[PDB]
């Protein structure tokens, strides 16, 4: 009942009693792991009034025994506050403080997150007053440019109004604030992003005249209070871009590569005391590979593997010349490059990861544990040579929580 996780690089030995504070369920079983399921039926987001007490009660007890106030008549009187807003409105609100702490905690609870070193220097930003997607719309380009910060990246998330009934969900249609479109073409193949494909037919069928070429940053569609989503275009100036260049192999600029500062999540919700924030875009800054592999060489993402090798002059035709990999490495080398001569925050995969086991050194001494997913915090290059490949990580899920649900145009009832 108090499990041990060790490191078999460094035959480092940690013991984990946070897990017994767990609440969720991670989808595997005595007989089953499901550790490598992408979006687990447990991992996605409708509640009453009974149930929300108790989810109140343990999230405010959290709360107070933080602030070295535990049980006391402040905490009790909030406890018969909320208790009672529960009675008269079959729900309640956060304190400021109560919101800025769990949205903190949510992040700190991420374990598929490698970056939650940062946890607790987060930047609430409270946009529940917000009633239309104009409003919406302001706030979010408040929170860009604050986020950017002329390319000192800084964290921060902003908060929309709670769901109520289920039906008035304030959404950001976007998966990411700032996103590359997608089009097909009518040959079959794909200009920009192919993840956004739909996302941008979506964005043309509301109205959106498309530029339609490689890097379009696309429009915002924002739903307020559960109406129609409504299209909004970040100005240009807020848009931070790094412009790929690779500080040996000057053909590189010619591959005519860019991508964006700021990655800024809008499409997950946001769980504190059993409320439920479907509308939250949280952003801080990228670790390299996530642009370098994932998204420029993902096969269904740009997949430039191609392009690259053929101007290094690679040995194509066998599998095992490893020219995949070696066009791999130079094109992250890139990207950490053109970001850091731009003075545009980014972190390489070898500092986060090991700034990641000092976290969870820092969340095992002072906390018990640290909630990790293995499969998704060692990175998707060079596994074995971060010393997160080599950590054992004990999975669980805690409140408050960053969850995934599902899009909004599979469930809005339109008009
Ligand atoms: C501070 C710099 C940060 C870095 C370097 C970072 C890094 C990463 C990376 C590489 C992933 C994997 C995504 C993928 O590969 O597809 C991830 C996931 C994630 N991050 Fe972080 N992140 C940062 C900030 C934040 C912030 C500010 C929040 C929330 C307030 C956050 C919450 C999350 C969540 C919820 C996930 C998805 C985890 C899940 O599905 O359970 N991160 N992060
Ligand atoms: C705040 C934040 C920082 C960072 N460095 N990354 C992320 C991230 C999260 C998800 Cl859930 C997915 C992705 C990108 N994928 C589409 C490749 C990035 C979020
Ligand atoms: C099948 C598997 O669960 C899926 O591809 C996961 C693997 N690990 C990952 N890890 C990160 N950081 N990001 C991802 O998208 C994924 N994808
Ligand atoms: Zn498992």
């Amino acid at each position: 009942r108090f499990l041990k996780v060790k490191n078999w690089e460094t035959d480092v030995v940690l013991t984990d009693t946070l897990h017994l504070k767990s609440t969720l369920e991670t989808g595997c079983t005595e007989h089953i792991c499901m550790g490598s399921i992408m979006l687990p039926s447990q991992h996605t987001r409708v509640a009453t009034k009974d149930q929300l007490f108790p989810l109140a009660k343990e999230f405010l007890d959290q709360y107070y025994s933080s602030i070295k106030r535990f049980g006391s008549k402040a905490h009790m009187d909030r406890l018969e506050e909320v208790n009672k807003e529960i009675e008269s409105t079959s729900t309640y609100q956060l304190k400021d403080t109560e919101l800025i702490y769990g949205a903190k905690h949510a992040w700190r609870n991420a374990s598929r997150c490698v970056g939650r070193i940062q946890w607790s220097k987060l930047q609430v930003f409270d946009a529940r007053d917000c009633t239309t997607a104009h409003g919406m719309f302001n706030y979010i380009c408040n929170h860009v440019k604050y986020a950017t910060n002329k390319g000192n990246l800084r964290s921060a998330i902003t908060i929309f109004p709670q769901r109520t009934d289920g039906k008035h969900d304030f959404r950001v249609w976007n998966s990411q604030l700032i996103r590359y479109a997608g089009y097909k073409q009518p040959d079959g193949s794909t200009l920009g992003d192919p993840a956004n494909v739909q996302f941008t037919e979506i964005c043309i069928q509301q109205g959106w005249k498309a530029p339609r070429g490689r890097f379009d940053v696309l429009p915002l569609l924002l739903q307020a209070n559960g109406n129609d989503p409504e299209l909004f275009q970040i100005p240009p100036e807020l848009v931070l871009e790094v412009p790929i260049r690779h500080p040996k192999f000057d053909w590189f600029k010619d591959l005519g590569l860019k991508w964006y500062g700021l990655p800024a999540v809008s499409n997950m919700l946001l769980e504190i005391g059993g409320l439920e924030f479907s509308a939250c875009p949280f952003s801080g800054w990228y670790m390299g590979t996530e642009i370098g592999v994932r998204d420029y060489c993902d096969n269904s993402r740009y997949n430039i593997l191609e392009e690259v090798a053929k101007k290094m002059d690679l040995d194509m035709r066998k599998t095992s010349s490893l020219w995949k990999d070696q066009a791999l490495v130079e094109i992250n080398i890139a990207v950490l490059y053109s970001f850091q001569s731009d003075k545009v925050t980014i972190v390489d995969h070898h500092s986060a990861t090991e700034s990641f086991i000092k976290h969870m050194e820092n969340e095992y001494r002072c906390r018990g544990g640290c909630p990790a997913d293995w499969v998704w915090i060692v990175p998707p290059m060079s596994g074995s040579i971060t010393p997160v490949f080599h950590q054992e990580m004990l999975n669980y899920r805690l409140t408050p929580s960053f969850e995934y649900q599902p899009d909004p145009w599979n469930t809005h009832v339109w008009k």
